[PDB]
């Protein structure tokens, strides 16, 4: 008997936040398949007008091995409708002393009914990834605290079991389940990016980096299940920069660096590591990239990649982290999840930890506080140290950051809590 997932996602999230809530996603289908159902996992479209393939960004055999994966375009042609929708909101009166998973209908909190209105009794119009003909059968608001397992739990509720079709919106409500470790970073492990990107990423670095995998012993197994740990990567020689702005100095201007800034810790980064070439990833305006380069030595080069022919604007942007994936040493932006993503396809490919989790620093705060380190996990009074912060489960809006830590309870009295939550707000929406 299969059934099929589908999902969507606060509007104004960016790719790499939403690359993130698939993780999440693809872990309830993983836990529901482990209990028995027969769960596939439909990839919502990429949109903010358009439509469009994960199998552009994404390689989807890859993606198949962790969990069932189908296009929406696929799910569409098997003629199958959308059964239920159901939204999912946080409880009005918010989190208490402890994070209690726990899930209710309720009504329905703004803007989900200004999203869905019935139009038929089984016809609820919304708008389905941009499709005017498509339609959910059934709709509800659900308030929800927790993660990936009480997702699957909230999916198998008896009030669900005559849904063979089912869409999660708001679906960043959910947060993972064991954040960091095997199954996390299963579902990291199965997003291999397209062939076609990984080509073009591999021509550049051929012609303009003196890079390749041979070389740079970051060959990386076909099939992402049989990786296993290293810290031997060396990557090509250059430096990677991921410089992020636009928004990013409306909403966020104190914890980053200015162009002077960057110019310096660039020139610096270049004379500790003898490194002479730099690949930047940025979405700046060109003037502010002609800018930084203008304040380099002219003994550096600064390479991108713009010869971008027909390529989409995700696309290019996979490319750009793809290549700073690749240096020999990596920084990146503060809170920036274009830069967490990249940190992750690091891990993957093997470098050491000193290389990856850098970020730049404003002007006037040169040791300022630097990314957490989550690192890749292959393997599943007597408290540990707390845990990192988890990086913020909105990127927009206000979400939630967890820490946690372990206790031994046989051989300890183990007192107190073991996780701790705070709201975070990366910027608005
Ligand atoms: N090509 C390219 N695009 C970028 C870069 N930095 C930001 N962007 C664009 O801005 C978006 C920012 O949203 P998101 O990926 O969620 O990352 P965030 O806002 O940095 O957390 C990205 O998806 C890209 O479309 C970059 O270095 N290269
Ligand atoms: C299931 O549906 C009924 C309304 O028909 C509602 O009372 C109940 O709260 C729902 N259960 C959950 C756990 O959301």
């Amino acid at each position: 008997e299969k059934k099929f997932l589908l999902y969507d996602v606060n509007f104004g999230e960016g790719f790499n936040l939403r690359r993130d809530v698939y993780m999440r996603v693809a872990n309830t289908v993983r836990s529901l398949r482990d209990s028995g159902e027969n769960y596939i996992l439909v990839l919502p479209p990429w949109g903010r007008e358009v439509a469009l393939s994960w199998r552009l960004f994404f390689d989807l055999e890859s993606l198949n091995r962790f969990i069932p994966v189908i296009e929406f375009e696929d799910f569409l042609d098997e003629n199958r409708p959308i059964d239920q929708v159901i939204y999912l909101q946080h409880y009005a009166e918010g989190w208490g002393t402890e994070y209690v998973r726990k899930f209710e209908k309720r009504s329905c909190l703004p803007p989900a009914e200004s999203h869905y209105k019935q139009v038929e009794e089984f016809k609820w119009k919304g708008w389905f990834y941009s499709y005017e003909d498509v339609y959910s059968r059934n709709f509800q608001c659900v308030s929800i605290q927790g993660d990936s397992g009480t997702l699957k739990d909230l999916l198998k509720h008896s009030n669900f079991s005559e849904s063979t079709s089912i869409m999660v919106d708001r679906a960043e409500t959910i947060l993972h389940e064991h954040y960091g470790e095997v199954d996390y970073w299963k579902a990291r492990r199965s997003m291999r990016y397209s062939n076609d990107l990984v080509d073009v990423a591999d021509a550049f670095r051929k012609k303009y980096l003196d890079s390749d995998d041979k070389r740079d012993k970051t060959k990386l197994v076909d099939d992402w299940t049989k990786e296993k740990p290293r810290r031997t990567a060396i990557g090509g020689p250059y430096l990677g920069i991921h410089w992020r702005r636009r928004d990013f100095l409306y909403a966020k201007k104190a914890q980053l660096p200015t162009i002077p800034g960057t110019a310096k810790i660039l020139q610096d980064l270049c004379k500790k590591l003898d490194l002479q070439k730099i690949y930047l990833a940025t979405d700046a305006p060109d003037q502010e990239v002609d800018e930084l380069k203008a304040l380099l030595n002219g003994e550096l080069e600064v390479y991108r990649f713009t010869d971008t022919q027909k390529l989409n604007d995700g696309q290019i942007a996979i490319i750009d982290q793809y290549l700073c994936a690749h240096a020999a040493y990596f920084i990146g932006s503060y809170e920036s999840t274009f830069t967490f993503r990249i940190q992750e396809d690091r891990e993957i490919i093997g470098f050491p930890i000193s290389t990856t989790f850098n970020r730049l620093c404003p002007d006037t705060e040169p040791t300022c506080e630097q990314p957490a380190k989550w690192k890749i996990v292959y393997s599943s009074d007597g408290w540990s140290p707390w845990s990192e912060w988890t990086s913020c489960s909105t990127s927009c809006g206000n979400g939630i950051q967890q820490r946690g830590r372990s206790c031994d309870s046989l051989n300890n009295r183990c007192e107190g809590s073991s996780v701790q939550t705070r709201t975070c707000h990366i910027q608005e929406c």
